Formats: structure tokens, sequence, C-alpha cells
């Protein structure tokens, strides 16, 4: 019927999509800087301060702890209880919403240009330096790889130890998390107008050229092709 | 007597009108790259390379400095020999003219969503934010329609073969991916408000309307119920 | 392979140059639906909100009232202080800047088809009905007479009181002002490759073919020689 079942309020806009926990609550960050934990039945469970707006939608780990990143720079974990397990500060913003890998390690992107790694008890297991803001999520590869966007405009895949297995560089800042095929090859739209298609040892397969800068990432349809959205006007099916 | 006097070949199309200097040079940019100067005769005085197509007029100061703008992201200053004065980047392209004011200063927009003024030395005086418009990933339906959501406010719902299947109308710009469930029904939300729920034909089953814009994409419980966030704060339950 | 399979226009965002005012302000209109008001210092004087975007530069008349058309149908009447003065409301959107007459009549197309003419207190002074939508500004000839192009592939010359004096047929849309030379000559750029000049009287003087479409307006030479772009990358200097 589309009515309205309830409605919860929170002190400024909502920017990024919420999120349902495995017991039915419901989990989203609000420009008021708070994370809100709401019952199915549209009363607070609870609520969590940062110190400024939240701009990306929250992520839960295996055992229901609540990760969010915060325009005050830092990554918070949260325990269900809304209670903070803690807190990891990055020097700028984080804009786009943190990633766990397999072992339960979590990798978060950040404005002051690094990609961190962080150990499920909050302490850095390692860091790595881009040119500029990271603005998108990383994306994690079949064989642990993850794959990083940066406004410096490398697409960087990195190793689960840390270390940099290779870059690849377009002309411009990339704005959107890379999208991976079926047979690991790695997708990613940059500003220069190109999506860029990346074989998994780092060498280019092709280049598909639209005239205006690519700032969503594309999506990969069911036999292979990939559809990306250009600033041009015009949405581009490309076969693989 | 509408007799040809001249002709004058650039690579590509020419989009904007020419612009006549005080010595009757005649100035025109190209889809080539290139600003023309072009001598009352029809030979060439000088041209200049941009990156990338030049869409749209360029201006003259009163010193003589031709000022033009280019999709490669820059705004030019060429001195009436055809050398560069300067060049002040943006983050992506220029699609208007620039306009100069009394005191010299060059104001130029860029889709990088800002207004910038240049001073005539070609430092930057200020910027000014004028609203970008983002846009979201397509969305992929189960039978291949392909869902992409556009800043002229139309949700459209495009078949494998490029064709279009249909057009849903909102009021203003979306800016969040679509979500489909169960049943088929496609979810989207637009600046005018609205949460829309269309069928797969193409048809409205209903609208939710919420204070202001909503931004992030809605999510489904497991049980039915939509909820999406919306710029007037409140995080909304909607029955499905 | 990385080919295109085909592409799909999903509608452009269009913005156009800023406009300065004699006491410094640059007026910006917006994706978001704004014309904004900033100071010469790079400070916001004022916003104003309409209803979806403004893709035409605004225009300001002797009394220093602002003139804007939206997207959403209407234009809109600003008072230097940034508050409505009035508003005219079209079937569609406005996507050319409107002209002021020389008695103060503000002259105005619109994707309805119509050209209206509104007096400076905002009624009807009369609307004269074309095929298809208007998409670029009317011109006023020195003798009062209003031309405009229309998609319908005509150009119709209006007289002050809103009755047809005639229209002439180009072979598809006309996408540009038209232009008119010192002996009344009436030059008008169309989507069939010519530029065509038209008699005062709407008999055919000549016809010059370019290989594509004309989609700027053509200008004129102080010696009267005629220069247009073409689609097919061409300039053209053709004799009066």
């Amino acid at each position: 019927d589309g009515t309205e079942k309830w409605r919860f309020k929170t002190g400024k806009a909502i920017e990024a999509s919420p999120v349902i926990g495995e017991d039915g609550t419901i989990y989203v960050g609000s420009n008021d800087g708070h994370l809100y934990a709401i019952n199915p039945d549209g009363t607070e469970k609870w609520r969590f301060k940062t110190g400024k707006a939240i701009e990306a939608s929250p992520v839960i780990g295996e055992d229901g702890t609540i990760y969010v990143g915060s325009n005050d720079g830092h990554l918070y974990a949260i325990n269900p209880d809304g209670t903070e397990k803690w807190r990891f500060k990055t020097g700028k913003a984080i804009e786009a919403s943190p990633v766990i890998g397999e072992d339960g390690t979590i990798y978060v992107g950040s404005n002051d240009g690094h990609l961190y790694a962080i150990n499920p008890d909050g302490t850095e297991k390692w860091r790595f330096k881009t040119g500029k803001a990271i603005e998108a999520s990383p994306v994690i590869g079949e064989d642990g790889t993850i794959y990083v966007g940066s406004n410096d405009g490398h697409l960087y895949a990195i190793n689960p130890d840390g270390t940099e297995k290779w870059r690849f560089k377009t002309g411009k800042a990339i704005e959107a998390s890379p999208v991976i095929g079926e047979d690991g090859t790695i997708y990613v739209g940059s500003n220069d107008g190109h999506l860029y298609a990346i074989n998994p040892d780092g060498t280019e397969k092709w280049r598909f050229k639209t005239g205006k800068a690519i700032e969503a990432s594309p999506v990969i349809g069911e036999d292979g092709t990939i559809y990306v959205g250009s600033n041009d006007g015009h949405l581009y099916a490309i076969n693989p």
C-alpha cells in the first residue's frame, strides 16, 4: 500500500543508506554526527555521537560490531549495546564505507590519502599512502588483493601484507570504486573520461573512451557486458 | 550575394559561434581541441592546442587577450600572437564561455560544481560551489533490464539491446541507484522528496512524500518493509 | 575486446555563462535549481529557489529586475534584493534566455511551442504558437518585428501585436538564434545544414549549403561578411 509504518527523527539530513543487523536493528548515520540504532518498531535502541557528519553507510562485522566512518576523521567500532569498542584516527574525513576482509581486517580509505588496514582489536595493521584523498570504498579480490582508487589518478593493488602489488596510472582523479569481473578483470572509471580494464597482473587489457569524466562505478551484466555512465550524458554498454 | 568567400577546415564539428577581434581576426573553437585564429582572407594566423574539445565561444578582454575554456578542464588565456599567457586548472570540463568583470576578473564555471573568479594574472581570486549534479551507478534487473536515474529526473528502463523499455518521470534529479524488491517493484528516491515504487511495466504503484530530497538508496528489510532516509532528517519505514 | 555495444542518452545537465550586473554582482543558474547572486568578493548575496534546473543565462532589465527561465516551466522576475516580483507559468521547460523589447515587453520561448510576450507586471500580452519547442532566444528587428526559430523547422516573424507577419520553412529544427544584418536581412542556421538569408518580407534571398547541421548563430563582420560554424568541421565566410 505504501503507507508509513513509522518515522525516526535525527537532527540533520541523512546522506547514506541505512543497514540492517541480523536481529532487525536498523542503523543509520546522520549529518548531525550521530549514528543511530533503531528498533524495528521505530524506538531508539541507542545513539552514538561522533564529532561531525557521517556521510557513509555503516558496516556490520560478523560478531555484530558496527563500523562507521565520520567526517571527524575517525573510524568508530561500536558494540551492539552502543558502547564504544575503539576509535581509529586518520588525519582527515572518511567519506566512504569501510570494508571487512575475510580475516576480519577492516580496510578504510581516508581523505588524508591513506588506505588503512585495522585489526579487530583496533590497532593499526598497516597504512598505504597515495598521492591524494581516497574517495570511494576499496574492493577485495578473490585472492585477498585489496584494490583502491585515489584522487591521485592511480589504481593501487595492495597485498594483504600491506606492500604494493602494483599501481595503474589513469590521467585524472578516480572518484568511484572499481568492479571485479568474473575472470579477475578489474574495471575502474576515471575523471579522464576512460573506463579502464586492467588484468590481475596490473597490465591494461583495454580502455574505452568517453567524452567527459566517469563519476560512478560500472556494473557488469550476466553475459559480461559492462555498463558505465559518463558525464557526456550517455550510458555506455561495453563488450568484455 | 551568398557566394562562398572562403572555407576553413578544422578537425571536428564547430559547436559555438565565432568571435571577431578588433583587427578583423576571426577566432573559432573546434571540437578538435584547437582554437583557430583566422585572417580576413581566410588564411590561418595561428592555432592553439587544448587537450580536448572546445564547446563554447571564446571571449576577448580589453587588452586583446583571448580567453577560451576547454573540455580538458582548463581556462586558457592566449596572447594576440597565439602564445599561451597562462592557464587555470579546474577539475572537470568547462562547457560555457567565461565572462569578464570591469576590473578584468574572469569568471568561469566548471563541471566540478564551482564558479571560479580568476585574476588577470591567472591566479585564483575565489571559488563558489554552485552545486554538482550527481549520478549513481545503474542497476540491472534479473530479466536484463538496465535501470539508471538521471539529473533530468527520469528513471530509464533500458532493454539489453539498447532500446528504451519505458521512462518514469519524477519531479527533480535522481541522485542514488534504484533498488528492486522480490516481486520486481522498482524503488527510487528523487530530489523532489518522494520515494517512488514503480511496477516492472513502468506504471506507478505508489509514491511516498518526505519533506526534502532523498539522496541515498532505500533498503528492504526481510519482512518487506522499505527504509529510506531524507534530507528532512528522518529515516522512514514504509509498508510494501 | 572492449568495443562499444551501444550508447543511450540519459540527459545531460546544461549550464550557461554567468551574467554580471552593473554593481558587480555575478549571477549564475544551477543544476540544483537556484539562481545565485554572488558579491564581487565571493560571498553569497542571496539565492533564489526555482523548482528544477536553470539552463540559460539570466537577463537584467533597465530597472534592475533579474529575469531567468527554469525547467519548471516558469519565467521568474526577481528583485535586486532576491525577492520574487512575479512568476509566469508556461507549459514546459524554458531553455533559452528571455529578451526585452525597447518598450519593456519581455519575450521568452518555451518547450511548449509558444513564444510569450509578457508585460513588466507579469501579465500576458500575447502568446504565439509554433509546432515544437523553442530552443533559442528570439531576436527583435529595429521596426519591432520579433523573429524566433522553432524545432518545427520554421523561422517565424511576429508583429508586436502577436500576429504572424510571415513564416519561413527550413528542413529541420532551428537550434540557434537568428542574426539581423544592417540592411534588415535575417540570417538563420538550420539542422538541415543550410544558412538561410531571408528578406524582411519573408522571401528567400539565398541559401548556403554546408555539409551538416549548424548549431550556433552566424556572426556578421563589419564589412558584411557572414561567418558561420558548421558540424561539418568548417568555418565558412559568405559574401553579403
